[PDB]
């Protein structure tokens, strides 16, 4: 689809089998999640944004849907604001910037 | 243009008279550009992201100027690690999302 910049760009996400509700975010480099259970292993990362560094749970190869489109790829899960779409799965979607 | 997601979307901006760097950021509700020290009034505001928040001056009726676009509207200023623009000038410059 073509989205418009008016509202959010708010998404209906399957991870785990579980629908959620995501930002697409294009300036975020990694895909960050609100607290949540996911199967396998993990290992523990930093990020950091606009307000300092979190602790987040490192999820590699995670099977994620974004708006019908399948993507694999590093999941990190933490006390993130908003759960946010980064460049990592969107360029697997094949998502661009168009003005 | 079109522009990929392998990268950081960064692009020329002009404001105050003067050109930096800034993401294209459809995560980011506002503009949130670094210390600058711009003429006329404004009033404080807290901005949340990934970290917690940080302190900014809020500037109503800014010219900016993004790869040629011009746009005018709210800027934030403040000790953010990178420049933003965000959904409030996105929206004029006629930037969508497409995948
Ligand atoms: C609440 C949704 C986002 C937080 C997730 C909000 N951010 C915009 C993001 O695009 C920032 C924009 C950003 C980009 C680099 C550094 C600081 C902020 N990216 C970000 O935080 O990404 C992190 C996850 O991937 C990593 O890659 C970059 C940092 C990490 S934000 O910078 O904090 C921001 C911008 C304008 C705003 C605002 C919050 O509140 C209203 O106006």
């Amino acid at each position: 689809p073509q989205i418009t910049l008016w509202k959010r760009p708010l998404v209906t996400i399957k991870i785990g089998g579980q629908l959620k509700e995501a930002l697409l975010d294009t300036g975020a480099d990694d895909t960050v999640l609100e607290e949540m259970n996911l199967p396998g292993r993990w290992k523990p990362k930093m990020i950091g944004g606009i307000g300092g560094f979190i602790k987040v749970r490192q999820y590699d190869q995670i099977l994620i849907e974004i708006c019908g489109h399948k993507a694999i790829g590093t999941v990190l899960v933490g006390p993130t604001p908003v759960n946010v779409i980064g460049r990592n799965l969107l360029t697997q979607i094949g998502c661009t910037l168009n003005f």
